[PDB]
């Protein structure tokens, strides 16, 4: 099971483009699943998702005006439970208890959020927290040079690898995480 997380693709009156080599990146993938954490550009970026994996889970962001988008979603993928939610409505923002209650509420052994347009990959409590940061490293008040990121996933059971891409200096750089 090879999951797309992406998201915080676009910010009211600010024009932001996904990078090309994300996208011919992401275009050739085997990528079973996308979790998207809202906050589209419109049915453009909609029509891109669906491109990309047959499964496209998408949350409601600050933003985002598409109708039928729910503000959380839950995804069993191998033997994690998987908890989607844009992140916006986690206050304190970004902080760890706030996510871990969360997280907690939902009941899933990841929690996935964006909201802080900066990607990361934390582990607390033998629970999972990721943020993939914004796809086209969009403008945030909390970040003063977002970069664009994106993340792949790699399940296999109870074995989670995370690939955290970023696009810095116009250089593509990718980390690898690994859990069991």
């Amino acid at each position: 099971m090879l999951v797309l997380v992406i998201g915080d693709f676009h910010v009211p009156h600010r024009s932001a483009a996904i990078p090309q080599v994300f996208l011919d990146r992401l275009n050739t993938g085997r990528i079973q699943t996308v979790l998207c954490t809202g906050n589209l550009c419109g049915k453009e970026t909609y029509d891109i998702l669906r491109t990309l994996a047959r499964e496209v889970h998408v949350v409601k962001g600050a933003f985002d005006e598409m109708q039928g988008l729910n503000e959380t979603e839950v995804i069993k993928i191998g033997n994690f439970k998987i908890g989607l939610m844009h992140g916006h409505q986690v206050i304190p923002w970004g902080d760890r208890e706030a996510l871990a209650i969360y997280q907690r509420q939902l009941d899933v052994d990841i929690l996935i959020t964006g909201h802080t347009h900066k990607l990361e990959t934390k582990e607390v409590g033998g629970k999972y927290f990721l943020n993939p940061g914004s796809a086209t490293g969009a403008y945030s008040p909390l970040v003063d040079n977002p970069v664009p990121s994106f993340m792949l996933l790699e399940i296999n059971d109870s074995e989670l690898t995370i690939y955290e891409y970023t696009l810095v200096d116009g250089s593509v750089k990718c980390e690898r995480v690994d859990f069991n």
